[PDB]
């Protein structure tokens, strides 16, 4: 088996704070997620989480919830 | 099996805070999610989460809920 | 078996703080996640977590929740 399980359980005066992000840039180039190829048979890309791309990227309190991904590629059963 | 499970369960005076993002840029180029290829057979892309792309990208409290993805490509059963 | 399990359980006046990020740059180039190849058969990419890419990337309190990934590629059962 190639199974995969994950669980989480909860049985439940603070200040949040400050997050300051200042960016001064010029002539920026960014590639978040890239798959380049030549003479390929399959190209699968599954995004279950969060992909934050930019010239100024900020992520806060992003991934705390339940999600599942199940991928299976190839599988050539060429008996004779 | 290629199964995949995930669960979450809950049995339930704070200040949120401050998030300041200032960006001064010029001539920016951004690619969030890209798949380039030549002479391919399949190109699948499933987005179950969040993809935030820009010159100034901010994500807050994004992915906390239930979702599932199930992909299967190829599968050539060429018996003779 | 190629199984994989993970669990978490909880049975439950502080100041958050300060996070200052200042960036002054010029002619930046960034590649977050890249897979280059030639004459390939499969190219799978599953994102269950968080990918933060940029010229100025900040991540705070990102990955605390339940998620699962299950991938299986190849699997050539070529008996004769």
């Amino acid at each position: 088996g190639v199974v995969a399980a994950a669980e989480k359980t909860k049985q439940g005066k603070t200040k949040e704070g400050v997050l300051y992000v200042g960016s001064k840039t010029k002539e920026g180039v960014v590639h978040g997620v890239a798959t380049v190829a030549e003479k390929t048979k399959e190209q699968v890309t599954n995004v279950g989480g969060a992909v934050v791309t930019g010239v100024t990227a900020v992520a806060q309190k992003t991934v705390e919830g339940a999600g599942s991904i199940a991928a299976a590629t190839g599988f050539v059963k060429k008996d004779q």
